């Protein structure tokens, strides 16, 4: 009666973040005496009783610090959803955990068959610049700079486009994640790049102004 769905290794780059999909069941005798339910996503081996969560709808569990904002239990707890949203991935994150129930001083369980194993790699995906591929001088278009498989769920990422078809304009409209510009002839072949930090990811583009 205790079944808990849910794939059991899990993959990120560093920085980036993902969702991990997860159902549970457990016995309800669901006559009105209606305690509440409470769930819990502990690092592997802790113990329920005196660790803080990594991800819990208790609000009076403390949730661990390191955890706190990226590890976020999306979904309804209250319709069989354990699903974990891993956020701003860290190579400290790394390793396995597992899932707790408790409702009642009856219902009391933690699904240690289980685990979720998550495993932090190495970010390699670089950011993307993106627009309507006008690229005529003397007419000024916006660019779109953002990382794919991110969440604004650690500290915001830092923009600043580099390139010497940015001296023509001001330096400080030069750290926003768009970006207007009045492409000139000397720009034509130039090579920009936006950069990102979360308070080494480039992408140079070749300027293609006709
Ligand atoms: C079965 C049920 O209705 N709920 C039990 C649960 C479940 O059997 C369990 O969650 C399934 O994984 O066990 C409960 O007690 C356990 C709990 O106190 C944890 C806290 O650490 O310890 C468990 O025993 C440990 C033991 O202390 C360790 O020395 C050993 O290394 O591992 C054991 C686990 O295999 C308790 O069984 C619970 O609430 O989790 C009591 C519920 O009634």
């Amino acid at each position: 009666v205790y079944e808990l769905q849910v794939q059991k290794s899990v993959t990120v780059q560093e920085g980036l973040c993902v969702l991990v999909p997860c159902s549970f069941s457990y016995p309800w005798r669901s006559w009105y005496s209606s305690p509440p339910l409470y769930v819990y996503w502990f690092r592997d081996g802790e113990i329920p009783y005196y660790a803080e969560v990594v991800a819990t709808n208790n609000p009076d569990r403390r949730v661990k610090p390191e955890t706190q904002g990226r590890f976020r239990l999306l979904g309804d707890v209250q319709k069989k959803n354990c699903s974990l949203s891993i956020g701003d991935a860290r190579m400290e994150d790394t390793g396995s955990y597992f899932f707790r129930v408790e409702r009642g001083r009856d219902v009391k369980y933690s699904y240690q068959q289980n685990k979720l194993n998550l495993e932090v790699t190495a970010l390699i995906e670089k950011p993307d610049i993106h627009f309507l591929e006008p690229l005529e001088s003397g007419r000024p278009t916006r660019l779109s700079c953002s990382l794919p498989g991110s969440c604004e769920a650690g500290p915001p990422l830092t923009f600043s486009w580099t390139g010497n078809a940015l001296s023509p304009l001001d330096p400080e409209t030069t750290r926003s994640s768009e970006l207007t510009l009045t492409p000139r002839p000397e720009d034509h072949g130039t090579n920009l790049t936006c950069q990102m930090k979360r308070q080494t990811t480039e992408r140079t583009v070749q300027l293609n102004v006709s």
